């Protein structure tokens, strides 16, 4: 459970938001990209694995599961690349937060990082940021 | 101590590498940018604070300390913006790792994230990644 993450992809303003969800805590990392490609997904996973102890990733679709570039990043970072409700509600929640801050940000990427901040600090009482740290520290 | 970070800027291949160091653990986050600007620093701090509980940031120089854009990001994210050896040795260590992986990466940003991965997982026995999680979980 502590090393399991789920990839998720959603569209907004003609752009793609790639999200990594830490399944046990609900903690997220997200980035805005022009379109989902194997190279963008591979780079996102390399970043995530250098920051958190990523053991397994459930890919968001069969193209990212199949991608030789994604498989190479998973090999490099020591990640077990795996296949495939609450994710749909999290995409809706993220878009809701983005809408609420959209006026404070000129760039979509700024609004997305503001939403990541709000989601991870929301007490619902522990926050997702507190839960991920507690889950991983117990495993050490 | 658990919420204290230090910004650091270094040059490589006509580009700038912006680094955030968690002082107590030695854990790092890094990004490649064309040049250090208030907007790039503000965006980097917004990302960092959505991922880790950032209480204080020691800015890397007086321009980032003065920047109204950096001060706005610190205000938004609830960060106390503060002023100003081992950092010089960490820039040298990071460049050394980048040199060792440079042949496996076409893009400089790929090599930088590989170096972040290696630095954070290096056991020296706990790693910086284990130390940051343990330090923050004790504070919760
Ligand atoms: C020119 C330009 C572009 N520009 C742009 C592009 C942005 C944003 O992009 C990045 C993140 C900088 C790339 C954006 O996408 O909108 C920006 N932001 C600053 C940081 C933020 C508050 C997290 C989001 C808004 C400012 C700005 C700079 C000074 C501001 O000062 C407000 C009074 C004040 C309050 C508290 C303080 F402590 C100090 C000042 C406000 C907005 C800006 N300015
Ligand atoms: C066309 C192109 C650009 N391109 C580029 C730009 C890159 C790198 O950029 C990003 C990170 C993708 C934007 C780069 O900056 O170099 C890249 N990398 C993949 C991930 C990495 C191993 C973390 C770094 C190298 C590959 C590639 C793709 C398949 C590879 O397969 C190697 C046999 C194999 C081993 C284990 C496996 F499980 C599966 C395959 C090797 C390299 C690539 N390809």
């Amino acid at each position: 459970s502590p090393g399991i993450w789920q990839l998720d992809c959603t569209h907004l303003e003609g752009k793609v938001i790639l999200v990594a969800v830490h399944v046990a805590s609900g903690y997220i990392e997200a980035e805005v990209i022009p379109a989902e490609t194997g190279q963008e997904t591979a780079y996102f996973l390399l970043k995530l694995a250098g920051r958190w102890p990523v053991k397994t990733v459930h890919t968001d679709n069969g193209s990212n599961f199949t991608s030789t570039t994604v498989k190479a990043a998973c090999w490099w970072a020591g990640i077990k690349q795996e296949d495939g409700g609450v994710i749909e509600s999290m995409n809706k929640e993220l878009k809701k937060i983005i809408g609420q801050v959209r006026d404070q940000a000129e760039h979509l990427k700024t609004a997305v990082q503001m939403a990541v901040f709000i989601h991870n600090h929301k007490r619902k009482g522990y926050s997702a940021g507190e839960r991920i740290v507690d889950i991983i520290a117990t495993d050490i």
